[PDB]
């Protein structure tokens, strides 16, 4: 039976990622150009390519975020009243973008500007992956919470593969929660034991029971730049190696494959 | 102008790459079904999706080997006689497999049984990625030619760049060298001054005038797997971060975008 996956998806455009500003908490909506392009995103991987078969997905992750759960109606439009009864879509706040803070709205070259002005970042420059944000979180603080979903989806993998069914789970979330999730997935970063208040308790993130909550020993965060590129509306593959879920890895073709004979 | 890619794609299937034989220097050809395969994935990326657009293809590097030539033609078979006059194709010898040496065609459960008769492994498995092959290639050999192949690939993403141009530049080769090529490219692996003999020289791998000879200070190479999956005829998108060459990043969603409005 067909090794399980992760499908990552990223929110289709805003008014603020369009223009680089950075979208944590704020609630914004798809721009109308962002609607489109998510609907068309959804025909192609599900009609006019087959990049997914919805008898196979089995889960559905989204950030709590608008744009995120607008993403994930646009993205299964083309999917029937069947197809849906059968998927399983859960709101986790475990999967919410890095929470920017200060930073809030802000761009790139404003934030530098903002930090070397409150006297940061003198011997190198910020790096959001190993420094976080003033006010909002550090890089601990998010890939404890990522690694606490991708333990909730791996899990589930696993007892779907010992069921003897497919399993595609999706996740829809943000550039940079994505992109990080992606990375600890297959294996950067750093191995930290669960030890402090924060890193053991139990959040209550989702509300699902279907969902055994996993409790982790340990979890992983970045200490510097994954070096991905994702865009608004982009579509990411992660899976395993040999058929094992002890073995996570990064599809390379993200979404992409072979047309059938 | 738009952000220079480097577009891998492993050649197609063959006997030994459908049965899990490591398949280095013998040069196999495509089965029929991995020709059908690749006709097929070139009418996706070019007709029924342009996810490549040929007027944008400057380069197409590939592996001297039969099969990843082979799927270079076929690939490339939904183009015009005007569009593939414009491209041009390389043959380097830097693109080859991973060379097995002992190995060749065999399996790796059969290369484990193989090393622990030799009174290897006692410690830690086996892991390519660190220990390389007996009487083939070590991971500093593979890692040090793919590094002159990427500063090649680069340089001409740079001078294009410069120049006002899109490039895409394709790269054929196989599945060790590729998922290698792709961990450095974005930056996995250690960096290694360029000091031995064998580090300095000019090897000469390619012959190709418009193709500038970088000469490497130094270069990357893994330690460790990086735990990629790409399968035959599959296809991965290497780029850049805001525009920059000195970003190199790894294109989540491989050769996938958003069909246009
Ligand atoms: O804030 C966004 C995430 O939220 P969504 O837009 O996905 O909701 C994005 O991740 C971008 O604004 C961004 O900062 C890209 O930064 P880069 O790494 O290119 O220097
Ligand atoms: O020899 C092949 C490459 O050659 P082509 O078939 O691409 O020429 C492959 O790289 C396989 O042999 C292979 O071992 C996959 O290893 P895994 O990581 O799955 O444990």
């Amino acid at each position: 039976s067909l090794t399980p996956r992760c499908i990552i998806v990223r929110a289709g455009q805003t008014e603020w990622s369009k223009s680089g500003q950075y979208t944590g908490l704020t609630d914004l909506p798809l721009t109308p150009y962002g609607e489109g392009q998510m609907l068309r995103t959804g025909e192609s991987v599900f009609r006019n390519n087959q990049f997914l078969n919805p008898d196979n997905i089995t889960y559905i992750f989204t950030s709590p975020r608008l744009r995120a759960r607008q993403t994930v109606d646009l993205v299964l439009k083309p999917l029937s009243d069947e197809q849906r009864a059968k998927i399983r879509v859960v709101v986790d706040d475990d999967l919410r973008e890095w929470e920017y803070g200060d930073y809030e709205g802000m761009l790139t070259r404003e934030i530098i500007e903002l930090r070397k002005s409150r006297g940061l970042d003198k011997e190198r420059p910020w790096n959001i992956w190993r420094d976080g944000c003033e006010n909002g979180e550090t890089t601990q603080q998010i890939g404890l919470r990522l690694s606490r979903a991708i333990a909730r989806i791996q899990n589930l993998h696993r007892k779907h593969q010992s069921e003897g069914r497919a399993s595609d789970i999706m996740v829809f979330a943000h550039g940079h929660a994505l992109r990080y999730f992606a990375a600890i997935w297959f294996g950067l970063g750093v191995q930290k034991k669960c030890e402090t208040i924060e890193e053991i308790q139990n959040v209550k993130s989702y509300d699902d029971d279907t969902v055994p909550y996993v409790k982790l020993e340990s979890y992983r965060h970045l200490v510097d730049n994954p070096c991905f590129l994702l865009d608004a509306g982009g579509i990411g593959v992660l899976s395993y190696a040999h058929h094992n879920i002890d073995e996570p890895a990064l599809e390379l073709a993200g979404p992409f494959v072979s047309p059938p004979e």
